[PDB]
């Protein structure tokens, strides 16, 4: 039930709600924010020229084996990611690895 506060399933896939910090030592999940309902994700890329966005999408596409797009928050730390064609059960399994 830990990651469930950060995601919801629509007809298209799963919307995963994240809050990023760029310039990190490693791209990885570091926690969850209970009030905001977001996964805290550190991103090992600078927030310039879209590079942290690119790294975030690359990281989750690899984890989920599915296309990941930023549907909201391109220029924000709070971003909603659509993981296309995946189920909530599948996303929870992968986040719990
Ligand atoms: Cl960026």
């Amino acid at each position: 039930l830990y990651f469930q506060g950060s995601l919801r399933e629509t007809s298209e896939g799963v919307i995963l709600s994240v809050i990023v910090a760029p310039n990190a030592r490693e791209t990885k999940i570091v926690g969850i924010d209970g009030t905001r309902g977001r996964v805290k994700v550190n991103v090992a890329a600078p927030p310039v020229k879209g590079k942290a966005n690119k790294e975030l999408m690359k990281f989750f596409k690899k984890l989920f084996g599915a296309e990941v797009v930023i549907v909201r928050g391109e220029t924000s730390r709070e971003k909603d990611l659509l993981i296309k064609g995946i189920t909530k059960k599948e996303v929870i399994e992968k986040l719990e690895l």
